[PDB]
């Protein structure tokens, strides 16, 4: 039951300076099985998906500018920008994965002046009633990855609801969630699909499904690839 603050919330800067964002987590995330700090860093800009910056606290993801760098171990962690830009505006968050999948609150960063998961099914419904969100994946092995659903809810904050493994035969659910959704997966025509039931207000959101990365020195932790993200309003 692990909690991460993030500090500053929010900051300004110019163009060219650096910037340092801190996460701290009431609980140590390094594993001792697996020699890695469980931490990944995201970066999300305004109407886009988020994108995986840092996995294991340190590791730079593929295709990341090397002004991104990761660091820290056990409790504390940092993520570092030598020398912004202006496209680095966006909402930075940390994540681990060492007891559930549990994301910090974000840092906003101001500046002062063919692998596809096309998603599906959002919409408008009152308490009480049922909607399905799905993913069709395209460009990859899709019943290598394990699948996860992970939801903006309005407030900023990134929450984990569901995840199945690679062949489907596991299934992880948040509390939150736990019998009412429902998540499922076809690796026949490479879907995912989340089935959702008894809908509350506190079930709106921006609705993500996103793929579990690994590579041939371990799982990242981490989601390497998410969908565009469909719209789910809880009415009245």
């Amino acid at each position: 039951d692990i909690e991460l603050t993030q500090s500053p919330s929010s900051l300004a800067v110019s163009a060219g300076e650096r910037v340092t964002m801190n996460c701290k987590s009431s609980q140590s995330l390094l594993n001792s099985r697996t020699r890695k700090n469980q931490l990944a860093w995201y970066q999300q800009k305004p109407g886009q998906s988020p994108e995986l910056l840092i996995y294991w606290a340190s590791t730079r993801q593929s295709g990341v500018p090397d002004r991104f760098s990761g660091s820290g171990s056990g409790t504390d962690f940092t993520l570092t920008i030598s020398s912004v830009q202006a496209e680095d505006v966006a909402v930075y968050y940390c994540q681990q994965s060492y007891n559930l999948l549990t994301f910090g609150p974000g840092t906003k960063l101001e500046i002062k002046r063919e692998v596809k998961l096309q998603e599906s099914g959002g919409g408008f419904v009152k308490p009480g009633g049922s909607l399905r969100v799905s993913c069709a994946a395209s460009g990859f092995t899709f019943s290598s990855y394990a699948m996860s659903w992970v939801r903006l809810a309005p407030e900023m904050r990134l929450e984990w609801v569901a995840t199945i493994s690679s062949a489907g035969g596991y299934i992880f659910y948040s509390d939150s969630v736990q019998g009412r959704f429902t998540i499922s997966r076809d690796n026949a025509k490479n879907s995912l699909h989340l089935q959702m039931g008894s809908l509350r207000s506190g079930d709106t959101a921006m609705y993500y499904c996103a793929r579990q990365g690994f590579g041939n020195y371990g799982d990242y932790y981490a989601m390497d690839y998410w969908g565009q993200g469909t719209t789910v309003t809880v009415s009245s």
